[PDB]
């Protein structure tokens, strides 16, 4: 076990969220912090007309809703949706702050995650500003081929994801994804036989 | 001022930097945390064609080069360049990690900034994914119209920014900025002296 994590979790109250549930609504009052004990979620934002973009995938071990923690009166900056059934620990910002004074390590862990997320979203700004849709898709296929849920393949790496998701990640239609995925197969960069894609 | 910052700074070595100097180079090994005591800088990234984009402007009171602090063996994720004459404090991650345990309030101030930056950078992703160039420039102008150095012109808010800088923030050429600034001017909501609009 991890003494610090277990120490922290003992000050939290756990709850469950079924797949497709919305844990955090954008615009909502930020006053609580979350910690994914089990499961995975998606962090989403939207344009004026319902188009959704996935900012990130968070998983077991990741903190959520930390952005309103250092300043009161702030609202949630995005929507968080359960991809799979989730077990989440929740604690008020007030209590977490008291825990910080007790052992700063817990904030160091939270901050490390914030730093990673900043690095990743910054690279996201890069892809959106410098690459055409073909480049973003190809870059996203390579990215996923490194994540944990990524498997090993005799011809490379295998991943499980739908065209809709790819679209929400790179900012394009599922049909555009479908067409681009095929063109990348003709370029012998990947192999698409189902929602499973083999990347070389 | 405040005891916490003075205390923190008393443990730092302060230095001055000319207006166009590079404080941080992307890819370098990270073992140093910086704090802007005076002046301002630009955070940048580049594409494989040399084109640069401004991820953010940082100013007095802002920590910089903090992303490599939470884990060993990390490299700078971007270039940080002074936009004006700077006065920057610095300190080893090793010694900062000790100050954190003596008084976590200093870590709270740094993390507070990381949070804001993540919100702002996430908003940048939205702008790039959902708005056309004209929309991005228009929003960028409104944004700058609240920044540190935003004059109080009678017709509204006055700012100072080059076409090139506008281009680097929204992601387009300075020629496209010029044309669109012209359009925004024929319509309205143009208070930039960067080049007069
Ligand atoms: N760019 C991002 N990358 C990862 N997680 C994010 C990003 N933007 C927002 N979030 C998370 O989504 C949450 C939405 O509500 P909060 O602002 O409380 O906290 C936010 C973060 O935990
Ligand atoms: N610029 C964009 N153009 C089109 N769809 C986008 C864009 N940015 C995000 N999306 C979203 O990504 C989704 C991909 O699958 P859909 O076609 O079902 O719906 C799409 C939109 O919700
Ligand atoms: N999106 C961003 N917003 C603000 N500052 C950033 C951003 N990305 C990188 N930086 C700064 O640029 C630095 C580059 O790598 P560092 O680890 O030095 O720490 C980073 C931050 O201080
Ligand atoms: N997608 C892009 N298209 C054009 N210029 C860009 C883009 N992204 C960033 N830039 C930069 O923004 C700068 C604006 O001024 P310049 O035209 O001199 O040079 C431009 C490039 O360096």
């Amino acid at each position: 076990t991890d003494p610090t994590l277990e120490w922290f979790l003992s000050h939290c109250h756990i709850h469950k969220y079924p797949s497709k549930s919305t844990l955090i609504h954008q615009g909502e009052k930020a006053e609580t912090l979350y910690y994914i004990v089990k499961g995975s979620v998606a962090v989403l934002i939207k344009d004026e007309e319902g188009k959704e973009m996935i900012l990130s995938y968070l998983n077991q071990g990741d903190f959520i809703g930390e952005l309103g923690l250092f300043e009161e009166g702030q609202e949630r900056s995005a929507w968080v949706r359960a991809k799979t059934a989730c077990e989440v620990a929740e604690i008020s910002y007030k209590k977490f702050r008291q825990l910080i004074q007790v052992n700063p390590d817990i904030l160091m862990r939270l901050s490390a995650q914030m730093a990673r997320r900043l690095q990743v979203t910054s690279e996201k700004v890069g892809n959106l500003a410098f690459l055409d849709v073909t480049g973003r898709i190809a870059q996203t296929l390579l990215n996923l081929a490194k994540q944990p849920d990524a498997m090993t393949h005799p011809d490379g790496m295998q991943i499980k994801i739908t065209r809709q998701e790819i679209g929400q990640i790179v900012g394009c239609s599922r049909e555009t994804v479908g067409r681009i995925l095929k063109m990348l197969e003709d370029q012998n960069l990947i192999s698409a036989h189902g929602k499973t894609i083999v990347v070389y």
